[PDB]
């Protein structure tokens, strides 16, 4: 057992690996959507530059929980980073739905992980994913949804004119 | 034969004058459209100060060139410039579908020029067209499909709006 | 007939496009000129950069003139740039003989502007070309003559050591 | 097609879109490779941040050809990013040897596409490869090459003590 | 075979080898030129210090082919450097004239260098050369024919008074 | 005979000669040196530096004979400069006993050419010879017999780790 190992369950450190992948999933994800939006028949910069912004904010994420697990004890073992399930967005309007549906889903797993926590009685494991993942998840998930609204609002993804303003005055 | 000359063959110095009429010939085209859009009647200033840049930059890749036959010791020889192919360029649109077409084709005669430099063995001519035009074209083709894909998704030419919010936000 | 157009005659609308194409002349003239003495057999790098002062600023002029079309509400027809009348400009006092040569050519264009301003009773024509054009042609014309003189006096063309020299002490 | 794509072959496409994924990838076995050194049983706080350091580059490098895909209308199509071939990397001797190895793994893909690019009279693409990325990688080649070299004179890794001041005043 | 070492030929290991002789040679021919115009019966500093500034940027661009050599994994073996072909040169205009001649050969040592290199499909050599030493060499031979025309316009070297002026206001 | 010359011997012209010639061969020595260090399989960038540092050096004082021999109405006659007597350096240690070698080697020659001097009562080149290089070399020599015993007194060469931290702290 690692000298440092105190406290940390098993399962929290095979959920722990699993939220790893999760969150360089998601970084993978942004970068797609980033670089569909620098495509010359979709060319809208502010929404690649917001997603590229996304995806490296998630990079960070990863490499937090890699720090965590080092923490505790625990030892990373790491897994494929699955492509995502679209090349072709589709729209600004299309791209934000399936982020607001991707951050639902690491929000589910990072609930799921603070209910492990809890139940095996790591309440060092369960404040690090409160402090400083709950409620970026619930800010992340909040931005995505006025985007949503506004973009449907709009007009989009009919209006291209719809897409292009918001291009400009929100994300830009 | 020049004291400076060295393999440096006919063709190229012939291909290198066809190139700088090119070059001038898109500085001439620019400058219409430019002063198409400060028209009372059209009247969008930052088209007109787009293509204004553009054809100022035109000038100066043309220069170059002169510079570059003087350097490898071969002899500039001027020809007309042709007057542009329209006087009435009919929209922001329409104008950046041209400029995109005139793009591609001095990207055409450029790819010749460098396949005509390593078909004669001048590793020099070949790495000043790659290092200072051949980019640069690609970056200036990519901005105009970029132009070109908002201003159709806005709604332009039909709508007077779209252009006129294309004027403010991108080229402002 | 354009929202803007006022005291503007017919006639006076063509002689601007005339005028504009003179003036881009003009520009090619000088451009040639520059480019000639950066030749590595001829190496005079202030006459150089003398004569490619003098193209900008020609465009510079030319542009105006564009200006003024829209601002009358006129309509610029472009046509061709002709190609200056040598290739070879043989030395610094035969290109600045020729250079004068074509400014009290430009003039000649000028004054007949503006006389024919004033015959169709066009007064804002008139002054345009006055304050803008008029002065500035006779201190070119001036500014040339000085330096036939100066070349002249002091030997060149023979005397590589004049040329040589008024580059250095006159045009650098 | 794309209305940007000119001399863009197929196979270019299709080889830039492998070439991205092993940029991936390479910042992936970095990223593995950093957090090994975090462990509290190797506990190498230089190796860790130059492994994060070159993490983060090889995304830059892969972001920068998802950037030329689209300049050249071409389209992205991401795969999976594979896990790296070990989970522990032993020592930071070894880790030194299997980012060598992987860098010359990476270098000999870059001159395959260098070569079809220029099979496919390319230089664009050809160009883009040599001036972004050929340099860049006989650099990283040397440097781990050095630092190997050192590792290995310095007794490493059966020298805990070689491998921490080799930490300390190379890479700290 | 070093660990580094990739895609590199003997034949171009070979090739840099002489090329690192030759541009210690061509160091040593202006240090040579540099002092022959610090004699007290020649005594034109600026000449003195143009050839002992050439002279250390031949020693610069040797030293960065020594670096090239080690970062591809070659071995340099160093060769005698030649004493120059003059130990009196003259007058300004004739070392002016054997620099243009000295600076001819190198670029045509080096223009061998690419086309090995490339026939070698050894393209970070070949952009290497390209991107370090052909345009300098263009630009080198440019300046010295462009010094050779103005000394033999001016009347050197018979008009030691051209020498002194061409020292003063171009070299000085 | 030269208008400055006074007091100048012939021998001792030619023993300046010969000293130029010695200056320069050190100055290669280092090179060599030098760059044997910045090998992938040496790897010591600090004993790679302070060489260049000397090869630079060692060129100031043949510069400042080659000045010497003008100043006093010598004529400079350059021979080849030798390659130095080995391509491979072994070690740091190896390397510092080569150069404690030739320093002492040119500090015989010096030390010569001052019994020379005195013995053709020219005070003068005696005292150049004294104040800008004897201490010089004995400066030199010290510097380079503590270099060595350091690495010998740490365990150079079988120790690379001594080399590596000699590196590091004495040459760094
Ligand atoms: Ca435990
Ligand atoms: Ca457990
Ligand atoms: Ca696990
Ligand atoms: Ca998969
Ligand atoms: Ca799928
Ligand atoms: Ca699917
Ligand atoms: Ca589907
Ligand atoms: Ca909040
Ligand atoms: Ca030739
Ligand atoms: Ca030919
Ligand atoms: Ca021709
Ligand atoms: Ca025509
Ligand atoms: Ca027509
Ligand atoms: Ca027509
Ligand atoms: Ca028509
Ligand atoms: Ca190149
Ligand atoms: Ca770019
Ligand atoms: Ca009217
Ligand atoms: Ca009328
Ligand atoms: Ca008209
Ligand atoms: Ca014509
Ligand atoms: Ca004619
Ligand atoms: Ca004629
Ligand atoms: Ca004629
Ligand atoms: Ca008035
Ligand atoms: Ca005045
Ligand atoms: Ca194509
Ligand atoms: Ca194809
Ligand atoms: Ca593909
Ligand atoms: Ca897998
Ligand atoms: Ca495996
Ligand atoms: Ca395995
Ligand atoms: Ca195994
Ligand atoms: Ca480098
Ligand atoms: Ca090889
Ligand atoms: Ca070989
Ligand atoms: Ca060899
Ligand atoms: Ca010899
Ligand atoms: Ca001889
Ligand atoms: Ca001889
Ligand atoms: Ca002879
Ligand atoms: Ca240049
Ligand atoms: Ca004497
Ligand atoms: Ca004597
Ligand atoms: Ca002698
Ligand atoms: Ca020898
Ligand atoms: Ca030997
Ligand atoms: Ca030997
Ligand atoms: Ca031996
Ligand atoms: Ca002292
Ligand atoms: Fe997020
Ligand atoms: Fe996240
Ligand atoms: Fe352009
Ligand atoms: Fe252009
Ligand atoms: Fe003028
Ligand atoms: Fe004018
Ligand atoms: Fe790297
Ligand atoms: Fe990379
Ligand atoms: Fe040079
Ligand atoms: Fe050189
Ligand atoms: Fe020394
Ligand atoms: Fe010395």
């Amino acid at each position: 057992t690692s000298q440092v190992r105190q406290n940390y369950h098993q399962d929290s450190e095979a959920a722990i690996n699993r939220q790893i992948n999760l969150e360089l999933y998601a970084s993978y994800v942004y970068l797609s959507m980033s670089y569909y939006f620098d495509r010359d028949d979709v060319a809208l910069k502010n929404f690649a530059k917001y997603f590229l912004h996304q995806s490296h904010e998630e990079r960070e994420h990863a490499e937090k929980l890699m720090k965590l697990q080092n923490q505790r004890g625990g030892r990373i073992f790491l897994q494929d980073i699955q492509k995502p399930d679209e090349d072709d967005w589709e729209s600004g309007l299309n791209a934000m739905e399936a982020a607001l549906h991707l951050e639902k889903n690491v929000n589910q797993s990072l609930l799921e992980l603070h209910k492990l926590a809890t139940d095996k009685n790591d309440p060092h494991l369960a404040d690090f994913i409160e402090t400083h993942y709950l409620n970026e998840q619930v800010k992340a998930i909040k931005e995505l949804g006025d985007h949503v609204t506004n973009l449907r609002k709009m007009g989009a993804p009919e209006s291209g004119l719809a897409e292009y303003l918001f291009d400009k005055h929100t994300l830009g």
